């Protein structure tokens, strides 16, 4: 009754996607153009490349580790959605797993660091929850790691649930790495589906551009087959409903990301000094986006069954992916997020919750379980 | 100013769309299994699996080829869009060309025979402007050609242009064999961006709707994480928009496919005996889709140069794909190809053409060039 998620969708969409529909164009079309710029200038970085989901995203961010270009391993966290790991074996590449660090739910940036090897093709961290990892330990660790390796391996950023955040003062996609958001369903920017890629510098913008589209320049004279493909590409354009729903949901998203924050600052407060209720690091240099609220507590069972009496939804929203059947050879002991498996566990916090409903979940949490 | 291709959206969509905008529900809802069972009661087969592009359907069905599952190569035609065969290349499998025939624009069966080898995982025809490739011949081809092989090769229809296209009496997507839809902007039936695969039997379509959301049985309870991934997956789900849309075209689709048909008959029979145009062969056994209409021209940049003035659009659609940079050393002597490449055209023959337009085109092309 108290949802852990909700769809945010303008009063707006409604004719806005009627006026896309009787248009005329529904693919490549001005609207998705549009939107692409709005991010962009939201971000602080005009490299926006939108595509038609989030997971889809960091396929095509990862084809450059994987063809950069016309044995190797990607480096991540199994704590997460299955969708930021799979595009790992999608490309071809081997899944090698960094441990989780307890304090954040973030990549161990200090297992990172050992386990970086001439292999490793790319790095992939999440920012769980949208609280940002420590991109400059991050830059780092992977500098000091690579010294000789000839090449460096590439960085991705899945900001899947992190659109708000922010990093010294500045959106993520500004630090220079390749970056991924998703704009799916229950993020609190929705397009229905859809996502985009966000890239450091024009040859980066340039070839995922050409790779969401069949490698094909769009720009070239198609009627008369007068066009190369150098490298080949996918189908992962957002096409004009996804954009047209975009656009209206940037006019209200910063209202909504401000409701997260100050729900979750209420929390932080409120639920400080509970016995058995362990809350997450928070850096003063980044502004988290509190997509959902963690907890670490003992007897989690109880905790959620307790909760969920009281008309609060509560969730462990993933499983550790290193742990599915799948990935039983790159299998590995990582201790950290052994240590919270078990403990983790999100409440609400978005922009639904009106004050007696953050209330009840504190209130609810003092009772004990 | 008379289009080849035109978007086909029923002016009642936006009550339809309204109502799964309101739903909070916009991925995962009973809108796109509604609209399954829709396309699958039409095709007269209730294997669909609908995925957000008919490319995503290709990716999703050739995986069954590269990973059974739990070296290879795929003969495929290079007269199709690029959509067709980058899916060979993004599963890790070898492209092989098989030449086509110049009379269909579509795959020369007899070199398929012959290139068919122990290495084959999978066969891939395009049933290209919706002309149904020779299913029975393919059938007969492919079994005489790996009698002893303990494993038939993976035979994929694609249908993209097809809607409609009906094969000795029974529709695309009844003759045993994997079949892939798009349901894209410009093809007949529309969902905005989409597709759907077609199954000949159950053990193909559970495991498709499987990989279509990485691997998660989705009757899993996630929200405790007691759930595992056996077969990592994608990410290729249509959401609830495009199943809206889908059902609403569907109504009308009908009277669209008509008049594609009339138009083809009308030139069929007023395009014939003009010298420097080569129709496309036409058997009694089948009832082609005619999403676009073939012609093979003498001096074809002439000619589109002529039909262009008098406000007809034109166009050969894509670039043999053999010769794209990106597959450089796949590239193979196709003579047949080779005889129609620079020859084949096409011509606007759908449902927008207004009798005066259809007459319009074919007093142009008789004006010569
Ligand atoms: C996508 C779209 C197209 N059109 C018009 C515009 C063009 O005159 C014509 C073809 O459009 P486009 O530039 O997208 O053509 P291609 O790039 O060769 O590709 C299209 O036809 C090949 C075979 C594929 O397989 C593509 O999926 C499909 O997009 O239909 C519209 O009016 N609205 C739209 O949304």
């Amino acid at each position: 009754m108290i949802p852990l998620s909700k769809v945010a969708m303008s009063p707006d969409v409604s004719t806005r996607v009627s006026a896309v529909l009787s248009s005329g164009r529904l693919e490549h079309g001005p609207t998705v153009a549009e939107y692409e710029a709005a991010v962009g200038s939201r971000i602080g970085n005009p490299r926006v490349v939108s595509v038609n989901c989030g997971t889809a995203g960091l396929h095509l961010a990862l084809s450059l580790a994987a063809r950069p270009g016309a044995p190797g391993e990607v480096l991540t966290t199994p704590l997460t959605f299955e969708g930021t790991n799979w595009p790992i074996l999608a490309n071809g590449l081997r899944i090698r797993w960094v441990d989780v660090d307890p304090a954040t739910l973030n990549m161990d940036l200090d297992d990172l660091a050992a386990k970086i090897s001439p292999a490793t093709r790319a790095i992939v961290v999440v920012h769980w929850l949208g609280y940002p990892v420590d991109l400059n330990r991050l830059r780092a660790v992977v500098d000091r790691a690579t010294a000789g390796y000839d090449r460096r391996p590439l960085v991705v950023e899945d900001c899947a649930q992190a659109w708000g955040a922010t990093y010294r003062g500045a959106p993520l996609g500004t630090h220079g790495n390749v970056c991924v958001y998703s704009t799916g369903a229950i993020k609190i920017l929705t397009t229905g589906s859809g996502g985009f890629v966000v890239l450091p510098d024009d040859d980066l913008y340039d070839r995922l551009r050409l790779r969401r589209w069949l490698g094909i320049e769009r720009a070239s004279d198609r009627i008369t087959g007068d066009y190369d493909v150098a490298e080949w590409g996918y189908r992962f354009i957002l096409n004009e409903i996804g954009g047209a729903i975009g656009l209206s949901n940037l006019e209200r998203v910063d209202e909504l990301l401000r409701r997260h924050r100050e729900n979750a600052a209420f929390y932080d407060k409120e639920l400080a000094g509970i016995d058995g209720v362990e809350q997450t690091e928070r850096a003063d240099d980044r502004e988290p986006a509190f997509w959902m609220y963690p907890l670490k507590v003992r007897d989690r069972p109880a905790f959620m069954r307790r909760l969920l009496d009281a008309g609060i939804a509560t969730s462990v929203v993933s499983r550790r992916n290193d742990a599915h059947s799948c990935v039983a050879s790159a299998r590995t002991t990582l201790p950290g997020l052994d240590r919270v498996a078990d403990r983790v566990v999100h409440i609400p916090v978005g922009w639904w919750l009106t004050e007696d409903d953050r209330s009840h979940v504190v209130e609810t949490i003092k009772s004990g379980w």
